[PDB]
């Protein structure tokens, strides 16, 4: 089917989605310090992802290029939101509202992982239409 051999966009989407699933399982049992770290890795994998998307762009149909650049900005918003919720989680670590901002962290990072997965499909789609065009 698909050859992922030198496919960094693929690699970084997977690394990111993995990092999100890690947070999802660990958020329950991590002190405030412990999730700061996992979100920081989510940040890093994302900037790697965005990076490898940038290097790939020039080589696609303009239509796709424009759309993908759009989802890049969206991915960053998703990260901005995740960090927001992590801050809430932190200042509410001893309040009855602790549990809810852990739920919103999981939501935020879940929508980020999904948007990354959606981008992989868009990129894969674009690579194919490039072959056709």
């Amino acid at each position: 089917n698909l050859d992922r051999t030198d496919d960094l966009v693929y690699l970084n989407v997977m690394e990111l989605v993995r990092a999100v699933l890690e947070l999802k399982n660990e958020l329950a049992q991590l002190p405030p310090e412990g999730y700061v770290v996992v979100v920081k890795n989510v940040g890093l994998t994302l900037r790697k992802l965005i990076g490898s998307v940038d290097d790939l762009l020039p080589s696609l149909p303009s239509s796709s290029r424009t759309e993908i650049e759009g989802t890049q900005k969206l991915l960053n918003k998703d990260l901005a939101e995740l960090i927001n919720k992590m801050r809430l989680a932190q200042q509410n670590a001893v309040t009855s509202l602790s549990e809810e901002c852990k739920r919103q962290m999981l939501t935020a990072s879940h929508t980020l992982a999904v948007d990354a997965k959606n981008l992989l499909d868009a990129v894969d789609q674009a690579k194919v239409l490039a072959n056709l065009a």
